[PDB]
């Protein structure tokens, strides 16, 4: 129908489905995911931290378009709803957050870290990314 036909919703659940494969994620690392973006949510788990990098390793399959790809989120926003102020913004949180990241370089806890600290910082942004714009970022960076 003519109404969520031209939305990444689908591929991105495809990539998550995917990491709830290869990986095996369970279904409450898999709803903790979903509720981490949702208002504000801090995991304490690791597995979606190994979910976040998984779905990193599937830019392809979160967006078949071609514009997610490394370093290369401001394509992915701006086909969604940023410009190069916006799309730059956002890279500067990970940019900012992954080297104020703690003295521990891992597969799964430094995504988490990285990722936490950027819902921290979408405060000082004064906007609102979309899902796609925050989850998109992490994703390209990782």
């Amino acid at each position: 129908s003519p109404e969520i036909m031209k939305n990444l919703s689908n591929n991105f659940g495809k990539a998550m489905d995917q990491c709830k494969d290869e990986l095996s994620l369970p279904d409450s690392v898999v709803a903790d995911l979903y509720n981490f973006w949702k208002d504000d949510y801090v995991m304490t788990d690791r597995l979606a931290g190994c979910a976040i990098n998984c779905l990193a390793t599937k830019l392809d399959v979160v967006d078949p378009d071609g514009n997610l790809h490394h370093g290369n989120a401001k394509d992915f926003a701006m086909k969604h709803g940023a410009d190069e102020t916006m799309a730059q913004q956002l890279v500067d949180i990970i940019h900012g957050c992954e080297k104020s990241a703690p003295p521990n370089d891992d597969k799964c806890m430094k995504t988490i870290d990285v990722a936490m600290c950027f819902k921290k910082e979408i405060h000082k942004l004064n906007w609102v990314p979309n899902m796609d714009l925050v989850i998109g970022e992490v994703l390209a960076e990782v």
